[PDB]
């Protein structure tokens, strides 16, 4: 589970 | 699941 | 679970 | 369990 | 569990 | 279990 | 959430670019 | 969640980016 | 959360870059 | 958590970056 | 938290970089 | 935590960096 | 096989070039 | 196999140029 | 074969160059 | 083979090169 | 095979060269 | 095989080159 609040940035994820 | 919420950024989601 | 608030720098999740 | 707040910085978790 | 809290540095967690 | 709070500089952690 | 009075910009690119430029090879 | 009078700049690349600048070989 | 009269400048990078320049070869 | 007036400067980094420069080679 | 009037300039690199200078080599 | 009226230049390097340079092999 | 390249040149020359500017 | 190539300027000569200013 | 490469200047010459200025 | 290379130069010449400012 | 390369300067000259003044 | 380099220089030259200040 991947929550995100406000994201002005890059997020990455890799599983 | 995946949840974003204002979003401005680049989301990068790999399973 | 992975959680951000107010992300403006970059984050990098490796699992 | 990862929590960020506030990350201006860059954040890199490898597990 | 990682817990950051106003990170304006470079974190980097590695397990 | 890491905590970090006003992390200016650089934190390594390694287990 | 309220967020007021804001201005946004925003760019993001995921494809490679190759770029060639050659400015010159005048005889005067 | 409040947020108010601010301004965003944010730039994001993923792709290879490959530039080649060629600046001369004139004959005076 | 309350965050008001902020001014951000991100930008991120996750590809590789080759870049090559020549600058000169001039004949005076 | 309250934050107010600050301006933020982040630049991160991920990619490998190799760059070239040559200056010079002119004949006078 | 409470934070204020306070300017941060930040800088992160990861990656490897190769960086390769010449100037000269001109005939006066 | 309170903290306010502070200027903060935070710079991390992780990365091995290759640098060479050349400067000279002019002939007058 | 005779070849001559001749350049003369009297006049002054002004030249300003940029390149780069872009946001990725 | 003659070849000349002759140049000759006297005039002021003014070059601007931009290659850029692209967002991705 | 013979080949006669000749280059004359008289002028000034003001050149500025800028690569660069790229946020990525 | 003759080759000849002959270069005069009598000309103020000023360059100015600006190569970085690149943000990553 | 006979080669012959002649340079002459007679002008002032003035460069200024900057490479660097990037962010990672 | 005769070869030939002459490089004559009558003008005053200055030179400046800076190379670095990077942030890593």
């Amino acid at each position: 589970l991947v929550h995100s609040s406000n994201n002005f940035g890059a997020i990455l994820s890799s599983t």
